[PDB]
C-alpha cells in the first residue's frame, strides 16, 4: 500500500 498517513493502517487492516 501508498505510504500515506494511514500506512500502518491499510497494510496491517487493509491487505
Amino acid at each position: 500500500c501508498r505510504a500515506g498517513p494511514l500506512q500502518w493502517l491499510c497494510e496491517k487492516y487493509f491487505g
